[PDB]
């Protein structure tokens, strides 16, 4: 059974980050995982942890501005920099090993930008309601806006357009969107509730996303790297949820691009398929690794 985590305050290629790491027993494969945001925490990924029992070592680690770690400068804000500070942990971490990425949201993306530059250091890859184009994923969203009933569509699109996120209709708007799109249930996890506590606290997530999940004015905004995806050959498994915020219709242009990639749609879930299906989703990328050992 599960035998507790090796968490460490160390220093990346500049900054102090922060990490927990879980392995054994009959270790047969490390993997490294990416929280979304941008601006959370691995906490909602603890789910994740079941896999130890399955042979999977899990590197939980907040990137910067993150959770527990360091905010860098205003100009380290970028995906770019993710992947540096990704490599670098890996690397004064595992040394030259090849290690299995899975990336969820935000992280998602980011471990598409790694794999596009140090995918000859995964063993495999592991896409979970992520994106390669930031445009792409928000035309998607906008017809999920429109999807919800007027209560709260118009609510979204009048408070939302006047900068009144305050506003009490429009924050129940975004609830109803949040437990429809982001997570399906009415008894939310402490983990989640932690790294969307970290969002609100931190800067990263008003900097590069924005007020909510669906109203993005970051830095990301126009970030779009599908034109470059296609280039990754290692084995890709994608997986994105029926009602996911980022539409399966947004996983599927990733699948496209990398070849060989499987593709996986988890029905009645959203988002966070880490609690909706949690004994499921940990068999899928737990098989995924195992076979591509
Ligand atoms: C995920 O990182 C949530 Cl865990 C999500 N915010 C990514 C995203 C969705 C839509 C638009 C931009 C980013």
């Amino acid at each position: 059974m599960d035998q507790e985590c090796i968490e460490n305050y160390a220093k990346v290629n500049g900054i102090y980050i922060y990490y927990k790491l879980c392995k054994a027993p009959e270790e047969k494969a490390k993997l490294m995982t990416m929280h979304g945001g941008p601006g959370m925490s691995h906490d909602y990924l603890l789910s994740l942890r079941d896999m130890t029992k399955e042979g999977i070592t899990v590197l939980f680690y907040d990137q910067f501005g993150c959770g527990r770690s360091e905010e860098p400068d205003q100009s380290k804000f970028t995906i770019d920099y993710g992947v540096e500070e990704a490599e670098a942990l890996r690397s004064k971490l595992f040394g030259n090993e090849k290690v299995f990425l899975m990336g969820s949201s935000y992280g998602g993306a980011l471990a598409l930008a790694y794999a596009v530059k140090y995918q000859d250091h995964l063993k495999g890859l592991i896409v979970s309601g992520g994106l390669s184009s930031v445009p792409l994923t928000v035309k998607e969203m906008n017809r999920l806006i429109d999807e919800l009933p007027a209560k709260y569509r118009d609510a979204i699109k009048k408070y939302g357009s006047s900068g009144s996120y305050e506003n009490p209709e429009y924050q129940e708007a975004v609830n109803y969107f949040y437990h429809q799109h982001l997570l399906r249930s009415e008894d939310w996890p402490p983990e989640v509730l932690k790294s969307l506590e970290y969002a609100e606290r931190r800067n990263v997530y008003r900097i590069m996303n924005g007020p909510n999940e669906f109203t993005i004015t970051g830095t990301i905004k126009d970030w779009d790297i599908t034109d470059k995806i296609s280039a990754i050959k290692i084995p890709t498994l994608i997986t994105v949820g029926e009602y996911d915020e980022v539409t399966p219709n947004v996983a599927r242009v990733i699948h496209e691009k990398i070849a060989g990639s499987e593709l996986h749609v988890f029905r009645d879930c959203s988002h966070l398929t880490m609690w909706e299906d949690r004994e499921g989703y940990n068999k899928l990328l737990s098989d995924f690794i195992l076979k591509h050992l």
